[PDB]
């Protein structure tokens, strides 16, 4: 009896952006500590979880990002994801949008870990990525 819901994907949605910011989450979840998006510092973007809901109507749903700067937690930010039912078509959930930190200071690597659960903590995936605030995109 597979899982009601499958996440697969996570989209780092910036219109500024040379290219597509695209991490497979139905893949190996430990080859993303090892990869980072750069990010032009200042710039706005959204981040867009994709996901499957296979049997279920689920209610309640949450997207979870803690932050880290060379290891040191600086927040958490829980984002109400809402109620979605059974679908073949895959879903998309996007965050408000959020600006990027700027200055020489706020430039370099941040890792993000990322939750996407329900109301009951269930884990429905757990993942950790990166971007790297740079001056430019090249």
């Amino acid at each position: 009896m597979v899982p009601n819901v499958v996440v697969t994907g996570l989209t780092l949605v910036c219109s500024s952006a040379p290219g597509p910011l695209e991490l497979d989450l139905t893949g190996d979840l430990e080859s993303f500590k090892k990869q980072s998006f750069v990010l032009k510092e200042g710039v706005e973007y959204r981040i867009k979880i994709s996901f499957r809901v296979n049997r279920e109507i689920v209610s309640g749903m949450k997207y979870i990002q803690h932050t880290y700067r060379a290891g040191v937690a600086i927040d958490a930010t829980d984002y109400m994801v809402g109620s979605y039912g059974p679908r073949a078509e895959e879903y998309e959930f996007l965050t408000p949008v959020e600006e990027a930190p700027k200055g020489m200071l706020a430039r370099g690597s941040y890792s993000i870990k990322s939750r996407f659960t329900d109301d009951d903590k269930t884990d429905h995936l757990s993942w950790e990525w990166n971007f790297t605030i740079k001056k430019d995109w090249k």
